[PDB]
């Protein structure tokens, strides 16, 4: 007995849980009412914090707040990518039996956790959310991974499930999950699908073929270090410059101030997806002095245009590797939170000669949605 099988997008920066129950697939909000949950775990003297609460206290506890664990899962310590990644992480990463693991303080003493264990904490939260939603136990799940993940990375994700008390019945590719969400599995002919996925930390482009219900990953490309967080940082840098100009206070080496800027920068960015201008305000920012700035959409676009344009290169590469033309693409699936940015949509549409991308499904949720659809077949 599988019970009610749930779908989980275990993302680099955010996680999302969904379930198909009686003819409807829904995305399930957490206890704070958020339909997506930060992929964060924090260890304090009292509390193991998971999700929103963990991300909220990051500045107060940077050495014991874990994020970007997906960058380490299923890999070896001496991997080129791992060595590069651990330089930019504020918490301690150690070599444990040839594999990267996080080192924190739990009781006042050093404790080591595997990426499987950390991911398992996040998956456990997703499970608990689903259990309240359904009013029943949950034992089985479908969990998504990037198309380029290898067996070690897929198995580690399954193992994270096991720690969370979840039997992960299927590991499913993220772009495929998105395509399934849009019902592109049910085509009456052959189609080539481009999935453009711009998230918080990573950018992914994949070409999928679909034939009589069978998906194949034809080509993948992207940038593992290009996402929404990078767009936030450009705003952060402008705010540092502005506050220094006005008040003679440079916050470049003030981590708590920088974290406040990062939070407000992300808020401003989100606002500029639907507004032309926004107010960035922090009361009593440094030394009782208020931060009060304005950011326009035009300026945000100006600051990020080069990064936005960088996304078109992997799209070109995917078409070249598969040997297809732009006109040969039947569907463009826009997923990932950052695809809400008007300029991103504009640049992708103009690249495909005016072809409209499919964006009707909430881009934060499409992957989890598709996971839940596939899970529904197993229920
Ligand atoms: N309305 C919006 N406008 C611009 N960016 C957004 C918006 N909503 C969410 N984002 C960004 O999407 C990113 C998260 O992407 P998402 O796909 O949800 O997670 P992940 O990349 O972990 O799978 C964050 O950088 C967030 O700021
Ligand atoms: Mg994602």
């Amino acid at each position: 007995n599988y019970g009610t099988v749930i779908g989980i997008d275990l993302g680099t920066t955010y996680s999302c849980v969904a379930v198909m129950k009686n003819g409807k697939t829904e995305i399930l909000a957490n206890e704070q009412g958020n339909r997506i949950t930060p992929s964060y775990v924090a260890f304090t003297d009292d509390e193991r914090l998971i999700g929103d609460a963990a991300k909220n206290q990051v500045a107060a506890n940077p050495q014991n707040t874990i994020f970007d664990i997906k960058r380490l899962i299923g890999l070896k310590y001496n991997d080129r990518s791992v060595q590069k990644d651990i330089k930019h992480l504020p918490f301690n990463v150690v070599n444990k039996d040839g594999k990267p693991a996080v080192e924190v303080s739990v009781k006042g003493e050093k404790k080591v956790f595997t990426p499987e264990e950390i991911s398992g904490m996040i998956l456990g939260k997703m499970k608990q959310i689903a259990e309240d939603y359904l009013g029943t136990k949950v034992t089985h799940a479908v969990v998504t991974v990037p198309a380029y993940f290898n067996d070690a990375q897929r198995q580690a994700t399954k193992d994270a499930g096991t720690i969370a008390g979840l039997n992960v019945l299927r590991i499913v590719n993220e772009p495929t999950a998105a395509a399934i969400a849009y019902g592109l599995d049910k085509s009456d002919k052959e189609h080539q699908i481009i999935v453009y996925d711009l998230g918080g930390g990573t950018f992914d482009v994949s070409l999928l073929s679909i034939e009589n219900g069978v998906f194949e990953v034809q080509a993948t490309s992207g940038d593992t270090h290009l996402g929404g967080e990078d767009f936030d940082y450009k705003i952060v840098r402008q705010l540092i410059k502005a506050f220094k100009k006005k008040h003679g206070i440079d916050v470049s080496d003030n981590n708590k101030a920088l974290a406040k800027l990062k939070r407000e920068a992300e808020k401003a960015k989100r606002a500029l997806s639907s507004q032309m201008s926004t107010r960035i305000e922090i009361d009593s920012f440094v030394d009782g002095i208020d931060l009060s700035e304005t950011l326009t959409r035009a300026k945000f676009e100006e600051l990020n245009l080069d990064l936005f344009k960088k996304t078109l290169k992997p799209v070109e590469k995917v078409l070249q590797d598969s040997g297809l033309e732009k006109k040969d693409v039947d569907d463009i699936v826009l997923v990932g939170g950052s695809t809400r940015i008007p300029k991103v949509q504009q640049l992708l549409e103009s690249y495909f000669d005016g072809k409209k991308a499919s964006k009707g499904i909430n881009p934060d949720e499409a992957v989890a949605y598709g996971a839940a659809v596939q899970a529904g077949v197993l229920s």
